[PDB]
């Protein structure tokens, strides 16, 4: 019977032999042939809000140093994101890890849950946790989590940078088995070695997925069968939190468009909560049977976590000149207002320009594409102030949820 | 100490429980009190193919009757949908099905499925479907299944006109879950009269999605737990597929775009995949993970389905005019041609408004109101339609077959 | 010495795209020897004409040149590129088989 | 934020009586803002009170 339906699962595969060609030119073809945006003297001052005068006192200080400064075809000054984060590490400048203020902190854990598909959770994401890393003026070590199997955060120019010389890695699965070679014990050396890895800034950092993740999935059924006491909620915690909390301050996380076993992990052992969203009907419609849902959950969770310590919702793909979308925003802050954002992300040409080539709206300039400017303007302020009031919810906070 | 988060979160729900309501409220402002607008009686010779000697033969057969074709603010003869329908199912012209050499046929058993979501799994299969509905000279059967947990085609202009005399209204999980009396069981009368809902196209009928759907994942998890032997994939189809496929000719499993226990029951369970994965770059490397992730799922399933049967994909909120789209547009074309459909489902407003406003593409005409505007939409909406169905065609001779 | 030609499509053409008849045989056309008959098709409209008359071809005259037949010269020049690179894809498939015979 | 069928209602609603849509140099309904008032004052969509 089954015969030319071997000849068709196996021309599934015969298509996707083809397709790991049509991944081979794709691997061929994203190869980086770029620059990093220059700073230019008023973008310098816009960005890192260091003054003429201590710029100029810290560049000669360097100058007469080893490193030479660099200068664009013109003799105006120019000065590359490396050459930045360089000046930075060297202007003594304190980190939230190096303040005496507050230095001893754990990580401010910042997530991304939408259960509706394709509405920007990716693309926003990575751009807010790009332009928070544009904080320059205070060397943020961040961890940017893909931990959905299919996100590109891994390959999308602040990605997980698996060169050749990569050998092999155990992924977010992996560390909820411990699956390593079963002599090796997993300690933090061996997370740097093969856990986090760079997105081409000397600060910013990250985590790879896989679609073999969604096999964490079917062992989690299986564990099930094998435990009833849904003790895996805590495999997280302990292999992952426990681990990472000693020595890092803030984790990027994108968690996918799905409600799941690994996303329901992601939810509770996380001690922050944040849920995008979209201004339509039928998605604040799937928050509120998310909001039902929740509870009885959490109940089923230990009871030893207090509760998420703060909840806001997100706007995306916002228009901003749309009558439904806009009402259903003044109802959103109608009923839980001080509990969402004001900002607003809006959607133009510009960003499907960025995405095509991969590179975020950093990575480009105004010569690498058309007059979409003062949309990349204010897309780009919109995040970075929204950066700053979601991190000064988490300032307000670090009272509370420090302490717990 | 988490009394604050809960409580809250419980506030926030019994303020938005408010907020459901008042969708409802809008609701019932909405509902039509108005029906799918009339064909002009050119229209007729369009779609429904018949000749004007053949329909004045089929209105001689039947105005003599009780029925009455109701007229317009003009003498102009508006012949309702349903009264077309009518029309024609006692012309003579035989259906797809009935016809004598096509009447041992498989069902298309369709699918829209990429673990990408945002690509418009729902719209498309929706707008497809109700232009399938409107070839009215064979007069297409059709079935759509919101498979969706958020899914909202319930009140899509395939909406809520539920016969009370149906129990209550199912939606396909609860067909899986079996939340039904236990004194019915699972049989075509049963269906017939207590799960599916007429939709104002007499063709098309759907099965329904509600919030609570999320669970179904959790308790299939702890089936899969229960056990191991994965039979859990033949559910669907041995209960649903086999007994629904008597009413219909055309049959859609909108699968969402999770990955979750229910839509590898339906990947499984479906044997004819379209993929309406808008080109976009991004879109396109998150559907070349997509075609890792699949023909591996797919090896470890068991010896019981004949596969898929093509891949149309549809670019969908295509423009043609973006450079950067349009160019990715070529990629497809050249990286993986003959395997993807020419057209393409074109960005218009008409789409927006179909969407915000629980409607279809069909179901309003220029009329409603755009102009020019989505009169090309439906104009490229049906064309996509003819070479879609065409494509049906083409691989449905081997259905007949297997 | 010739081993019969590597590959047999049909084409369609005058293709009003909205008559019973001549969707009827294309459908049974695509019934019987689909994957060997292209998908594309060619309608006629009276930028067509306009074009012939002056002999120009639809690329030789712009907007100006004509009314707003836009959309159907549009959409005919595109469905005929999308059909030019089908057939040199056909033909790019078999650049292994007709080139070696 | 009115539809164009809402629109279409409101206008339809409107029109009959004595008022004329005034239009510009062209036939573009050049809808003043007064008359824009009137229309959907009595277009029926309740305003932020009277709601
Ligand atoms: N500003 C934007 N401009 C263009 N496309 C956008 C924009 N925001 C979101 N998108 C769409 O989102 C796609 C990829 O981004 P994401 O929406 O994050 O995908 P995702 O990972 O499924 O996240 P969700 O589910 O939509 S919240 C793109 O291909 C677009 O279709
Ligand atoms: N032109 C459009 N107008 C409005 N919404 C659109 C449009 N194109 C895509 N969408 C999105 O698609 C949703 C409804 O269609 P579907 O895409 O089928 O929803 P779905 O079931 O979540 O499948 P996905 O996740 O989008 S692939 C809307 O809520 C939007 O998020
Ligand atoms: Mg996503
Ligand atoms: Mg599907």
């Amino acid at each position: 019977k089954r015969e030319q339906t071997i000849e068709n699962l196996y021309q599934l595969a015969q298509l996707t032999q083809q397709v790991q060609a049509d991944r081979i030119e794709i691997v061929l073809e994203e190869r980086r042939d770029e620059h990093f945006p220059p700073m230019s003297k008023a973008l310098m001052e816009t960005r890192s809000g260091l003054t003429r005068r201590k710029l100029d006192e810290a560049i000669a200080k360097m100058e007469e140093a080893g490193h030479q400064f660099t200068k664009n075809n013109a003799n105006h000054y120019s000065i590359s994101l490396s050459e930045a984060h360089m000046l930075m590490d060297a202007a003594g400048v304190p980190k939230f890890h190096e303040r005496k203020k507050n230095n001893e902190n754990k990580p401010w854990i910042i997530n991304v849950q939408n259960q509706k598909g394709g509405t920007g959770k990716s693309m926003t994401a990575v751009h807010l946790a790009a332009c928070l890393a544009l904080n320059l003026d205070k060397r943020y070590r961040i961890c940017l989590i893909d931990l959905d199997p299919q996100g590109s955060l891994r390959l999308f120019l602040n990605p997980q940078i698996s060169l050749a010389e990569h050998t092999n890695i155990y992924s977010a699965v992996d560390i909820m088995l411990d699956n390593v070679p079963d002599g090796v014990q997993v300690d933090t050396e061996f997370l740097r070695k093969n856990v986090m890895l760079p997105t081409q800034y000397p600060n910013l950092k990250t985590i790879s997925a896989f679609p073999e993740d969604a096999m964490f999935n079917a062992e989690a059924w299986q564990y099930l069968s094998q435990n009833q006491s849904l003790d895996i909620v805590r495999l997280l915690k302990e292999k992952l939190i426990d681990k990472i909390a000693s020595d890092f301050d803030i984790i990027m996380i994108d968690t996918g468009p799905h409600v799941d076993p690994l996303v329901w992990n992601a939810m509770y052992a996380s001690n922050a909560l944040l849920i995008p969203c979209a201004a339509k009907r039928l998605d604040w419609a799937s928050t509120v049977n998310f909001f039902q849902h929740l509870p009885t959950v959490y109940e089923m969770f230990p009871e030893d976590w207090k509760g998420l310590e703060f909840v806001r919702l997100m706007p995306t793909m916002f228009e901003d000149d749309n009558k439904k979308q806009v009402s259903v925003l003044t109802e959103m802050n109608y009923l839980l207002g001080d509990q969402v954002m004001m900002a607003t992300i809006p959607r133009s040409r510009a960003f499907e320009t960025c995405a095509d080539t991969y590179s975020t709206v950093f990575d480009l300039t105004v010569n690498d594409f058309e007059g979409g400017k003062k949309t990349l303007a204010t897309a780009q302020d919109a995040v970075q102030k929204s950066a700053l009031e979601l991190e000064r919810v988490l300032h307000s906070h670090w009272s509370s949820l420090n302490q717990g």
